[PDB]
C-alpha cells in the first residue's frame, strides 16, 4: 500500500509549470522530455524586439510585478504578470486533467490585455517554444492547409517512452491579426500564425532565446538577399515574422502577432487518457481548481485575529501561492571539487589562505546527472534549491499538502552522497548554471548548511502521532505509509547526523577546555575573514581572526535539533540501540551549550575562540546567534538562562524594533557595518523561529508564560504587519526588512521564507 500511494503521488505530481526560472513554461518531472516556454514582446521598430522580448524571470523598472494568485501543483493555478515595458497585463492559467498512464493531461490559457498607457494598436509578438530531449522520441507539426501559415490551430503530434503518444495544440486564439499590404506578403503571406520545426543537439534545446533569434536573423538575411530594403521596407512585425516551415524536429517554434488584446490556449492531450482536452475543458477545470483552492486555504490557513480581514486573506493567498508556485524540477550535472584537499580540513591558523590555494587548483569537475524537485527562494535572482531555505519553505507547504513536502524532502535526500553530504546550493544543468558566475558554481563537500529540513520532519512526526484531497494527506492518514517513509529516510538522516559530527567537529581536547562532555563541540567549515556562508548568516560577526579553535553555538544547536528528531524517529522505528546513543548526545549538548557557550557576564550565548594565549575566550555579539539554543527549542521552559534571553529579545535598545527582531544589536560594534547583510536587518525566517518558541512557552505553565505571551503577541503583530505593509505598497515580498524604516530591502520576489508569514498569521502552533 506504501508502493500504491507512491505511484499515485508520482502520477499526481508528474506535470506542472515546473520552470519557475521563466515567466511561463511546463516540463514533467523527467530529466530528458518535453518542455514548453512562453515569450512575448511589443515591436515598434526594426530593432526593439530583441530588447523587449520576455522569457527568463527578472525584476527591474520595466516590470511592475508578477506572481501566482493561486497555485497547487496537483491542480494548477493562475499567474498574473504586470509588464510596464510592453504595456501588457498578462494572465497565464494552467490546469491539470488526470487520466491515462502517463501522468495525465494539462492546458494553459495565455491572456494579454493592453494597459491604459499602451498604444491601442500595439503589435505584440508571442511565441510558444516547444522542445523534446531524448534519443527515441518524435514530435511533428501537422502541416497547414493554407500556404504561408495557419488560419486555425497548430497541432503537434509526438511520442516518447516517458509520455507515450500525445498531442499538443496551440489554438487559433482571439484578437486582431495585423495584415501587411507589402510586396513581401506574396512570398510570406499577409500575416498569420507560423511554425518552424527544427533539430539541434539535445543539450542546447534549453537555449530558447538564441535559438529563436538565430531564426529571426536568417529571416532578415533572406530579406536583404532578396532585395527587400530601406527604399520600401515591410513593417517591423512582418520583418520579424518567421517563414512558415513545419515538420519533424526536437524544436518547434510557434509564433503569432497580435494587434491589441489577445488570448490563446495550449492543450496537451495524453493519448492514453482517451478523450482529448478541449478549451471548454480548460475553462471548467480552471473554475473548479479555484473553488478547491479557496476551500483548502480557508481550512489550512485560517488567519487569526487581528488578521482575519479580507485584506490579510488576499495577502496570505499571495504570499502562499508565490511560495508553492516557485516549485521547480531541475535536472543535470553539477560542479563539485572532489579533491578533498587537506587544506579543506582547516586545522591550522590562517586556514582561509590555504583553502584559497586549494581552490586555485581548480580540481572541480561536473558530476551527475542529478534531479531535484524543490521550491526556491527567488524566481528572478536565484531560482534553485538552497538546503536550509527549503526547511523554511516546506513549513507552510507541509500544512497545505504533507505528501508534497515529503516528496520534496525525499528529493533532497536522494542527492546525499556516500559520506552524508548534500551540497547546500543545487545548480543542476547548463540551464541552471547560466544564472550563476562560474566562480560561484563549485560546491565543496566540507560545506554544511543548517539542517532545517528536520523541522519539517518534526512537524510530520507530531502529525503522525495524533481525490487529490485524499492524496495530499495519505502519508499521515495511513500510519503504515508514514512509518515506511521514515523507515526508508531514517538511515540517511543518521548518515547526515554522523557527517556533521565527522566534518564539522570542534576542538575541545587540544586546549585548556573544561566541559561536561569531551565530544560535543562544533565549528562551521568554510569561514573566511569576514564571512561564514555555510551557517546561513553570511556576515554575522564571528571571532576575529577565524581560528581552528572556534566553536559556534548556532551549529551546536542545530546538532541538538537533529538529535531530538532522531530520538523521535528512532523511537518510532524501535531503533533502541540508536535512541540510547542519541539520548546521551542530547544530554551532553545540553551541558556543553552552557559549559562552552554561556556568558554569565553578558546574559546570553556566544561563539567561542582561542586566545592569543591559547585560552578559551567567549566572543559575544548580541543578535540572532546569541539566541540560538532558544530558537532551536533546546531550553527548558523554566531555564533562568531562557529568561535572560527573553529580556534580550524584548529589549528595544538591543534586538527589539517596531518591525521585528534585529539580526544584530544596535549596541554591537558591528551594527550596520560593511554589507550589513545580517548585521541589523530583520529576517523573517529567524523571527519565525522566535515567534514559534515564544508561543510554546506562552501555552505552558512556567515563570515566563506571561512574558512570552506578551512578546509572542507583539512580535507576531510586528512581523506580519511589516511584511503586509510592504506587500501592500510594493506588491513584493522582500528578503529582509529595515529595522529603522520598516522598508523591505535587498531582493524582491523573495518567496522565499518571507512567505512564512502565512503560517505566523495562521497561529495555533
Ligand atoms: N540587481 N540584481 N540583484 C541580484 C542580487 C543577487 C544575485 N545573486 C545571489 C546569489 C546567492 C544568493 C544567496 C541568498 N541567500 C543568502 C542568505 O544569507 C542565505 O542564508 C540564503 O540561504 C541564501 C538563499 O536564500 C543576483 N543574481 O542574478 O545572481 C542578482
Amino acid at each position: 500500500l506504501h508502493s500504491e500511494i507512491g505511484r499515485l503521488n508520482n502520477q499526481s505530481l508528474l506535470w506542472g509549470p515546473y520552470r519557475p526560472n521563466i515567466y511561463f513554461g511546463t516540463r514533467p518531472r523527467i530529466g530528458k522530455s518535453l518542455m514548453t516556454g512562453l515569450m512575448w514582446g511589443k515591436i515598434e521598430s526594426y530593432t526593439d524586439f530583441q530588447h523587449t522580448v520576455r522569457y527568463t524571470c527578472e525584476q527591474n523598472e520595466g516590470m511592475k510585478g508578477y506572481g501566482w494568485d493561486e497555485y497547487d501543483p496537483r491542480r494548477g493555478g493562475i499567474q498574473s504578470i504586470h509588464d510596464i515595458q510592453n504595456g501588457l497585463d498578462i494572465t497565464t492559467s494552467f490546469v491539470k486533467i488526470p487520466g491515462g498512464a502517463h501522468g495525465g493531461s494539462w492546458a494553459a490559457r495565455i491572456k494579454g490585455t493592453l494597459n491604459d498607457d499602451a498604444p491601442k494598436d500595439q503589435k505584440t509578438i508571442v511565441v510558444f517554444y516547444v522542445s523534446q530531449e531524448g534519443e527515441n522520441s518524435e514530435l511533428e507539426a501537422v502541416p497547414s492547409e493554407n500556404e504561408f501559415g495557419y488560419e486555425g490551430d497548430v497541432i503537434l503530434k509526438g511520442r516518447s517512452e516517458a509520455l507515450g503518444n500525445y498531442k499538443l495544440v496551440v489554438t487559433k486564439g482571439k484578437g486582431v491579426i495585423p495584415q501587411s499590404d507589402h510586396d513581401l506578403s506574396r512570398l510570406r503571406g499577409p500575416g498569420q500564425t507560423v511554425v518552424q520545426s527544427l533539430t539541434y543537439p539535445d543539450e542546447v534545446l534549453w537555449q530558447a532565446k538564441p535559438i529563436l533569434f538565430q531564426q529571426l536573423k536568417a529571416g532578415i538575411d533572406w530579406l536583404v538577399e532578396n532585395k527587400y530594403d530601406v527604399a520600401d521596407p515591410p513593417p517591423p512585425w512582418q520583418v520579424y515574422l518567421l517563414a512558415n516551415k513545419p515538420g519533424s524536429g526536437n524544436v518547434h517554434i510557434v509564433q503569432k502577432v497580435f494587434e491589441g488584446d489577445f488570448e490563446f490556449d495550449i492543450l496537451f492531450s495524453s493519448e492514453s487518457a482517451g478523450k482529448e482536452v478541449t478549451s471548454k475543458d480548460l475553462e471548467r477545470e480552471v473554475k473548479q481548481a479555484t473553488e478547491v483552492f479557496g476551500e483548502r486555504f480557508a481550512r489550512v490557513f485560517d488567519l487569526k485575529a487581528p488578521f482575519q480581514g479580507d485584506n490579510y486573506k488576499k495577502f496570505g493567498k499571495s504570499m502562499f501561492s508565490n511560495l508553492i508556485g516557485g516549485i521547480g524540477y531541475f535536472y543535470g550535472h553539477s560542479l563539485v571539487d572532489r579533491s578533498y584537499a587537506p587544506e579543506y580540513d582547516e586545522e591550522n591558523e590562517g586556514f582561509w589562505e590555504d583553502a584559497a590555494e586549494a581552490r586555485a587548483r581548480h580540481q572541480e569537475a561536473l558530476e551527475g546527472p542529478y534531479e531535484l524537485f524543490t521550491s526556491i527562494p527567488s524566481r528572478p535572482f536565484f531560482p534553485r534549491g538552497f538546503l536550509w531555505d527549503e526547511g523554511f519553505h516546506l513549513l507552510p507547504i507541509a500544512d497545505w499538502d504533507i505528501d508534497l513536502a515529503l516528496e520534496i524532502i525525499k528529493s533532497w535526500y536522494n542527492l546525499m552522497d556516500e559520506d552524508g553530504w548534500i551540497a547546500r546550493e543545487q545548480i543542476l544543468g547548463a540551464e541552471a548554471r547560466s544564472k550563476v558566475p562560474k566562480e560561484f558554481q563549485t560546491q565543496y563537500p566540507h560545506y554544511a548548511n543548517p539542517p532545517t529540513l528536520f523541522l519539517v520532519l518534526d512537524n510530520f512526526v507530531e502529525r503522525l502521532r495524533k481525490l487529490d484531497e485524499t492524496l495530499s494527506t495519505a502519508s499521515v492518514d495511513n500510519p503504515e505509509v508514514g512509518l515506511e517513509y521514515l523507515r526508508r529516510l531514517y538511515p540517511l538522516l543518521r548518515r547526515q547526523f554522523d557527517w556533521f559530527r565527522k566534518t564539522q567537529a570542534g576542538d575541545i581536547k587540544s586546549y585548556d577546555r573544561e566541559a561536561y562532555s569531551t565530544k560535543e563541540a562544533y565549528r562551521w567549515r568554510g569561514r573566511t575573514v569576514s564571512h561564514c556562508l555555510t551557517s546561513g548568516l553570511d556576515d554575522y560577526p564571528r571571532p576575529q581572526p577565524p581560528h581552528p579553535g572556534e566553536l559556534h553555538v548556532d551549529l551546536m544547536s542545530w546538532v541538538g535539533v537533529m538529535v531530538k528528531s532522531l530520538i523521535s524517529i528512532g523511537s518510532l522505528l524501535g531503533a533502541t540501540e540508536d535512541v540510547e546513543f542519541y539520548t546521551k548526545v542530547l544530554d551532553a549538548i545540553e551541558h556543553n551549550l552552557d559549559d562552552l557557550h554561556w556568558s554569565e557576564k553578558e546574559g546570553c550565548y556566544c561563539d567561542a575562540t582561542i586566545d592569543e594565549f591559547e585560552e578559551h575566550k567567549l566572543v559575544c555579539h548580541k543578535g540572532y546567534i546569541s539566541l540560538f539554543p532558544f530558537l532551536t527549542g533546546l531550553l527548558k521552559p523554566d531555564s533562568p538562562k531562557l529568561g535572560k534571553l527573553l529580556a534580550l529579545i524584548g529589549d528595544e535598545s538591543e534586538l527589539w524594533s517596531p518591525y521585528g527582531l534585529r539580526s544584530l544589536s544596535k549596541k554591537d560594534e558591528f551594527y550596520g557595518t560593511a554589507e550589513n547583510y545580517w548585521r541589523s536587518p530583520v529576517w523573517i525566517n529567524i523571527n519565525y523561529l522566535a515567534i514559534v518558541q515564544l508561543y510554546n512557552i506562552a501555552t505552558q505553565d512556567g515563570p515566563y508564560k506571561e512574558t512570552a505571551r506578551d512578546l509572542y503577541t507583539r512580535l507576531r503583530k510586528n512581523i506580519v504587519e511589516t511584511v503586509y505593509r510592504n506587500w501592500e505598497e510594493t506588491g513584493f515580498a522582500w528578503e529582509q526588512y529595515n529595522p529603522e524604516t520598516g522598508k523591505g530591502q535587498r531582493t524582491q520576489h523573495f518567496t522565499g521564507w518571507t512567505s512564512l508569514v502565512v503560517k505566523i498569521m495562521s497561529g495555533h502552533h
